[PDB]
């Protein structure tokens, strides 16, 4: 009972695949790095599978619930997820319960393909005031991590703005938020139920400064 970390070596294939979408998946974004930090490649200093026999199934269940409604198509894509409630989310699972309607967002839990995206939210919204101990949202000396999550998304309804949402819209199971020239750039994976997202890789890691 209980979740368990595994490490895996970084000669295993495993190992080597999580980090290559994570490094590859670094985008610029029209922040000057304000929000997670000046940076172009990572130090992934680990990565751990997480194991726990209840998520699995509550996410298994989940998945055949929402199969069943999208003509057994249960539209699944491992995506990234950046918050300050990384540690929380991997004992207990993912809970809508934690998420609100509030600025650009709705009350689900949002998700991401390029890694350079979820980081600028492991701080805070925005990255917050940056790390706890020097307040700094392009710290290279704090570890931060971030998970590369399974996520059944059935049948997504694309939207432009994801704010005033609660749910999904009926008939649906998640909802993708589009790049809008006047809107994001990147697009945004939201579900509502956490049962819908398995956090299965943990990532700790470091932004590195750039190079000179
Ligand atoms: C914008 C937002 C909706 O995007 C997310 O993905 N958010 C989010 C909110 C809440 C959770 C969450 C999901 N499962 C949990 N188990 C816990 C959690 N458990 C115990 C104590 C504190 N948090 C939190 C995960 C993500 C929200 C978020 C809010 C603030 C900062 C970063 C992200
Ligand atoms: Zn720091």
């Amino acid at each position: 009972q209980g979740t368990i970390l595994l490490d895996l070596a970084p000669e295993d294939k495993e190992y080597q695949s999580v980090e290559e979408e994570m490094q590859s998946t670094i985008r610029e974004h029209r922040d000057g790095g304000n929000a997670g930090g000046i940076f172009n490649r990572y130090n992934v200093i680990r990565i751990q599978k997480v194991v726990n026999k209840k998520l699995r199934e509550r996410f298994c269940h989940r998945q055949k619930e929402v199969s069943e409604e999208n003509h057994n198509h249960h539209n699944e894509r491992m995506l990234f997820h950046g918050s300050p409630f990384i540690n929380a989310i991997i004992h207990k699972g993912f809970d809508e319960r934690h998420a609100y309607i509030g600025g650009m967002f709705g009350a689900g839990i949002y998700f991401a393909e390029n890694s350079s995206k979820s980081n600028q939210y492991v701080y805070g919204i925005g990255g917050g005031t940056g790390c706890p101990t020097h307040k700094d949202r392009s710290c290279y000396i704090c570890h931060r991590q971030m998970l590369f999550c399974r996520v059944t998304l059935g049948k997504s309804f694309l939207q432009f703005s994801t704010m005033k949402m609660a749910h999904a819209p009926p008939g649906h199971h998640s909802v993708i938020g589009r790049p809008s020239v006047n809107g994001l750039a990147y697009a945004e994976y939201v579900i509502y139920r956490g049962e819908q997202a398995y956090p299965e890789y943990l990532i700790t890691y470091q932004i590195m400064k750039p190079e000179h």
